[PDB]
């Protein structure tokens, strides 16, 4: 039988492993913080640590076919504001069906608006997960 | 209706994210962006793969590069990339892009470049 029920929160990126900026950084703090997570994209909080918005590896794509010389753009000049987030008490199972649906790659979790972590495709892709 | 193998799910013929090893960075980025994969393959002259790009590629090349778009895709693309044939089991390709932490393969045959696949392609297929 189904050994156990796996929800988001079990699997997330958590503490300093969340991929998260405030709104004053740039694109170049984006780049760094997406590529030291490793999840591809990185959330944008306010000083409440509220989530404002994300931005992704193809937001940067998108980015770079309208501008030049990025690195001092501000991160609220082109981050995703309409951000689509998760619960911790989430299904996994839901999780993946939300990703396929809004054809995005990865998630921020939060509770009351504050980011609490972070997870990707990869992480429900995990053997045993789905 | 019959949705086994990657030849059965992958975007093939002009729906394949495709330049030629002569192209620059910005005629990567409207290919990408055109086919929907978040990357593009490089093939030379007979269509034989040379490399991938992808946009996580992209986001490393923007940490150590400024003004790109008229860069050779061949200076940045990368030339040892995961490719997979059309006869694998489209559940075999989910495997090999979470052991190999990828998000998109370019299938051929014997090096020659017939399509693209990735994970959204997968999930929409009914394949998990
Ligand atoms: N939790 C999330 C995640 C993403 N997004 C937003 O949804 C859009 C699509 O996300 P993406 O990660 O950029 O999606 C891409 C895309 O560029 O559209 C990335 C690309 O590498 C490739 O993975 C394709 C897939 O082929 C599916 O289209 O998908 C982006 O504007 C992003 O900021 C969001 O609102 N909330
Ligand atoms: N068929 C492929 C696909 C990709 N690659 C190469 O594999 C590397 C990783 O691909 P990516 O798509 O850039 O992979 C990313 C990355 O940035 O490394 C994107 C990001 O969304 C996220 O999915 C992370 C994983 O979360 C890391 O575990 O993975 C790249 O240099 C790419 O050129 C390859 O050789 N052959």
């Amino acid at each position: 039988g189904r050994r156990l029920l796996t929800f988001v929160r079990d699997i997330m990126h958590t503490g300093d492993d969340t991929p998260v900026i405030g709104l004053e950084a740039s694109v170049r703090d984006a780049l760094l913080e997406m590529t030291a997570k490793k999840l591809g994209m990185t959330a944008i909080v306010d000083g409440a640590g509220t989530i404002q918005g994300v931005f992704t590896d193809g937001d940067l794509r998108r980015l770079l076919e309208k501008a030049q010389d990025i690195h001092a753009t501000p991160i609220t000049a082109v981050m995703t504001r309409s951000c689509v987030t998760v619960e911790g008490s989430l299904l996994a199972a839901e999780a993946v069906r939300i990703m396929e649906q809004k054809r995005i790659n990865a998630l921020p979790v939060v509770e009351n608006g504050r980011l609490i972590g972070a997870i990707n495709m990869h992480d429900l892709l995990r053997a045993g997960v789905l």
